[PDB]
């Protein structure tokens, strides 16, 4: 391969512009599933590749591990071999009462709680969607049906003690995240993710194109845990939207 | 100025003199006020005070406002906050600006969708590592105002500092030195594809995120800082009107699509 | 010959010192309080004035509120040749036994404003020259006024940088949650929204800056000011930074 | 049962340590070496191993790359009672005179993480626990290596945080231009991307961590090395980390 | 009993003094008293040597800080304690800009926050300032003896070293954050380093006591040319003079 | 003299390339006293040095004064003229409640809430002791039959504030030292010190080595006043496990 961790070369992509990038490397079958003649690329510890197409065109799918730093790989070397687009996908849990499980957000932009963003650009930086990336996967949602929360995500290096969550082997948060949950919602903050801090710092960084949507699968505040049909089909609303912007993208160019 | 006549401490306004309006557009410069507002239908002068100049307007047979913020975020913050208790909820930057890269010309129109927070204001609303970027539909609305139109506006990030001279790297000055911290800051946002400074955008839109108000911001390039030609008034004057044009247009949608 | 302004060196007569309020309509006010008194310009929220102190011309130059147009008047005023800057305004005070008429001269800005950083890192101190703050402090003693001097916290904001609560949202965010209360433990008198750029340029830049103010209102109390209060304490105020010029001039 | 790892408590049998590497495939190459091999789970970057070493369970994990999945492994397997957490990886030195085949032991990490800031705040020192450090140093001159010991720079990128150029940007921004000649000059061995997180977590959370790793290649260096001389590099930092373990369950 | 914790010290052993004069060198504090009206030696302890003395009939204490913000804060802390309210710094110094000539004095009316002290007294935004009232006995105390001094911005470093930028040194290095440092502060007007001032202009501004700084040039090094011994001497001693005489006109003054 | 403050010349030493550092002058003499051959070397402000020999090799006692400023003239200038080993000795209190008064602690790392620290690193460095100097003073404690607590200092620089002490003259800490102690406390640091912060970081960053070891001579969460029998021989007990310290490492040699 020509890349340090990906196991990929350019031939491989057979002229790949764009690329979905969902967390988990068993997801990237299933999305790639839903594109035309995919085929399997590699699998290299928590990367692992699918070519599929859309539009007639190819398009990458590539798993990119929990967090900035196994992001910020992937996505280097995706933009080594010629991918200039990034579409993230994923399941999250929401901070607001008002967003209920089921329901889809496409993230403008980023609280940077991670450390991976920093080595792109200073903190005072904007954590900000790509204009176009963020148009396609909202007029995505709407043309199918779907009216999704559009706004600012916070994006935490931690699964634990960074979204404030108690329910751990010590018990604890330090002072400095204790009580930040509440900020986050009262500055009107959708939802905790893990990497759109890191995605969007560097391909703003880089003159890369990324754009997030999630489906809302959990909800912090709320009391009942939904069953896991209500789970599966707020994950296939979220790829919908993925999918159909993605094609979007394609015809635009 | 008498606090009795008004229901704010800096504005000179109270709500009912806003007639219902739910969306402003702010210029920075209070003798712009005027001329913005006669875009509109029976525009209406209601106060000037300090930096503060507002009129009143119809688009679409709504009501709305027009009012000059003054330079920086300081000032800009008194005029979203008061405007905001009088119950205005979407906020319209228009301006002029100088870009920081070599392929943006003199005549084009920029829209802002997050800013570098090189200012003091935003952070009294929220953390630095919050990020200022400006609400979807407004950034939507002066995108597709200006290409129905015929221009194609730059969108992208925008710098903004709370000063004119050491902030944006100026070394035409009295001292004619910029400290450690801040040389070679030009070149760091040319890097990071930063299009240009300006000195409101990081305190308007972190404030509007963190108040649950929307902001987006447009503005046409009049200099072009990489570049060594000087720049005609009549490009200059053309430019300015261009990007009024947008910024009225684009609140003529958000007020439609609300409706 | 400068950006803003709409001044050039010429306008100015020779004036090496300026009075600078933060509202365009003080201008001219303070301008009348002088001899031969003559509108100069009157750009954005810039609008000056010249007269005349111990027959040396004196300019007076609005800022506008905070840092950022302060910065700016500094900066195009000194290219100019104007070498000091007297600050005069109205405040409110956080310290219960400071009154309502009574004046603050302040030695040193908290910096709470983003426009000092760009002219200094934040560990640099916002000192006032020690020249000019003597000057208001003497005028104010000669006048009969016992002037506070002491430390002001200088916020970019009027409202969540000075933890109000009446606003909008009716909230401000942990960072400023209690931090009235940590300036009165920390003995500074009041809120102001200026300072800190002025004295952290001017030191930066080799320039001259002093400040009094007149509190108009305490935040410890539930009185607010009526226009005949603001008008008798500015007066006073102005009244001070006159004769601050005065002597500063003759010293010089 | 735990959210990410896949596992519950009564299939760890009691296991009081863990072995944790970055890879994936690497957990069975580890659990190898041990008595009575047992796949346990995989779930996402978490393939977990389970072996016996002086009659004793011992957890072998994949981190995956990162602070952020690094800190859900290790939370997740204190919260099923692994007390104990030894690090064993391949690293790039930044010292000339560390040789390809050395074996670092890290006391301290330079914080370059995001992660280890949602446990302590950024003076707040992350320290290898004493225990760990010995028995790992201690394994290693038992078996013929004088392992440097020292501090590495635990960086959330793999690129412009480690200073490299060698990228689709081809640049680094200024905060991080001439880094490396900083850590260089402040005597610091190696970059490496997770002991941070680890290493301030476990001090947070009263667990004990340490880090063993194998130098396969070097910053400073013209050369480029052979597969040989790596894979019994890792081969041998691999037989440090499980002498390590003996030790530690010894006492 | 009724002793602070580290200075050795009673409220009784003090007889009243409400004003400290306080060098940094244990071995100048009895040189300073001496120039007093019958002094007398208080207490040693550590770093901390006392003595007592009057001028225009009120006692003054005279106690040494050692070096850095950490001892400076055991000392003011705990002569608060015992009803000192207001605080005269004396030294002498280096300068950093090259118009600044041995045997100048220096009077300092703010500090850089280069320390780690200050921070537990004010945040970092928080002006390191002197009082209004010290720092112009100070500076007409000087006048009357004949000096005119500089009156500006010292910057108050936590190390001898690194933080002054000195390559002259066991390592000869210096890392980025304090590489070019000394150009910096050059370049906006900071007259000098020292190590304590930031550190006492914080704490007392934080507890409502008063304090100045006074120092005497006896080092520049931008310049090439060297002092003589005398020049020193005279240096100090005029120092000292001025530290007297403000103290004095405090006391006048109250 | 060859070096600014101390004093001291390269001859004075006799070669000795290890050194005892106590805070307090007036316990260099006696600490140097349980070595053979003692003899004064100078005495300039706070610093009071010592020579003696152990295992044959001369050692130096030099005292550093309160805080780290005056610890980093101290070490710079023993480091110009030839001492590359430099042991911390003194008394403490603790901040945890099992740790009781007689304990003795071994510090591997440093809060760093000083400020000299940062003058030799950035903050991100750890402040962490030399590994062959912290088991030299592990392996003498329990060679006395003494299990010490090994871990963390928080290492300020004040006395006062920075210890959260609210027993003062204004009985006032300002807002981000307020909780201070019990957020250490709950991050498993053992007790309070002004001097390590900065004596770590310079070492690392000059290539010295650095340990340190204290007595517990008062717990701040503890009820009881200790009397001076269990203080004196607190201070005994850990002068012996430092003493014994160097003989290790000089003997390694």
């Amino acid at each position: 391969s020509e890349v340090f961790h990906l196991g990929l070369t350019k031939a491989m992509l057979k002229g790949a512009k764009i690329a979905v990038i969902p967390g988990d490397p068993a997801r990237s079958e299933r999305i790639a599933q839903r594109m035309d003649k995919p085929e399997f690329l590699a699998s290299s510890r928590e990367f692992t590749s699918w070519l599929g197409y859309l539009e007639n065109e190819p398009v990458v799918v590539c798993s990119t591990g929990i967090g900035g730093p196994s992001v910020s790989i992937c996505v280097e070397e995706l933009a080594q071999l010629g991918v200039g687009t990034f579409l993230r996908i994923g399941t999250t849990g929401a901070i607001q009462p008002y967003i209920n499980v089921g329901d889809v957000l496409v993230t403008t932009g980023a609280v940077r709680l991670d450390g991976a963003s920093r080595h792109f650009a200073p903190l005072e930086y904007p954590a900000v969607a790509d204009f176009s990336c963020t148009n396609a996967l909202y007029s995505a949602a709407v043309a199918q049906g779907i009216t999704p929360y559009v706004g600012i995500t916070a994006s935490s290096d931690t699964f634990y003690p960074g979204q404030e969550r108690y329910d751990t082997f010590s018990g604890k948060v330090y002072p400095a995240y204790q009580g930040s949950l509440k900020q986050w919602q009262d500055l009107n903050v959708m939802n905790y993710e893990m990497e759109s801090a890191t995605l969007f710092t560097m391909c703003a960084a880089l003159g890369l194109k990324a754009g997030m949507v999630a489906g809302v699968i959990v909800n912090r505040t709320q009391q009942e845990i939904p069953n896991e049909a209500t789970i599966k089909s707020t994950e296939q609303k979220a790829v919908a939207v993925v999918i159909e912007a993605a094609r979007r993208l394609i015809s635009a160019g």
